[PDB]
């Protein structure tokens, strides 16, 4: 048997230019349109991601929900020399795919992959991976986990004033708990970027929530 992630990686390895992230991203994009399937972010959302990374130029990025490494290849190619991406994947096999995917893209020295569940890994980040603070967090895992993982980062001390949270799919299927909190909390300064997946009927969006640091008085 051959899973379909294995087939995407086998397509990349066969049709993309080694060491060239853009070529890798286009091979995956092309396999998806032909074999009718899709990664966790599309092109429109990629461009939103691209702008955020370019605007804030983060030295340390956490991604929750790697899948194939498509989004890791997307973000890590924009990282400056010295900057690194930590990405979490809960499914062992997908995590493995993501590593092979990064290896082939040449971005493997910038990205560390962690196989595990976010609520187990986030607490170990300081002690076991020498994280002080995160500069940017991309959330694209389980919807019910967005709001509690956010406060888990908060409690663990992994956010500093200026940390940028970028949450995917806050509209479709929606993360209404998470949205309400960052939009209502004084600890965040939010902005919504809309992604038009289909005219009138499928209109999603990412939420960019800027941590404002603990209060003072
Ligand atoms: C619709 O359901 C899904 C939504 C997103 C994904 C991709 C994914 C999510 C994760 C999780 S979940 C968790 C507590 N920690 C992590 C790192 N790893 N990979 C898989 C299924
Ligand atoms: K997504
Ligand atoms: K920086
Ligand atoms: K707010």
């Amino acid at each position: 048997g051959d899973t379909k992630e294995q087939r995407i990686l086998r397509y990349v390895q066969q049709n993309a230019k080694p060491g060239d992230p853009q070529s890798v991203l286009e091979a995956i994009d092309t396999y998806c349109t032909q074999k009718e399937w899709a990664m966790n972010v599309g092109d429109a959302k990629g461009q939103i991601m691209d702008a955020v990374i370019r605007e804030y130029s983060p030295s340390l990025v956490l991604e929750l929900g790697a899948y194939c490494g498509y989004s890791a290849v997307r973000m890590a190619r924009l990282l400056q020399p010295g900057a690194r991406l930590l990405t979490m994947e809960i499914n062992p096999d997908c995590a493995a795919i993501t590593q092979q995917m990064l290896n082939f893209a040449g971005l493997q020295d910038k990205v560390t992959i962690l196989n595990g569940a976010s609520q187990d890994l986030i607490p170990q980040l300081k002690k076991k991976y020498d994280v002080d603070t995160l500069d940017m967090v991309f959330l694209d895992h389980w919807k019910d986990r967005y709001l509690p993982d956010t406060l888990l980062l908060e409690e663990c001390g992994l956010l500093r004033k200026g940390t940028v949270l970028l949450a995917d799919n806050v509209i479709v299927p929606g993360t209404p708990d998470f949205l309400a909190y960052v939009r209502g909390s004084s600890s965040f300064e939010c902005t919504h970027y809309s992604s038009y997946l289909e005219y009138m009927k499928v209109v999603d969006g990412l939420e960019k929530a800027i941590y404002q640091g603990p209060s003072s008085d």
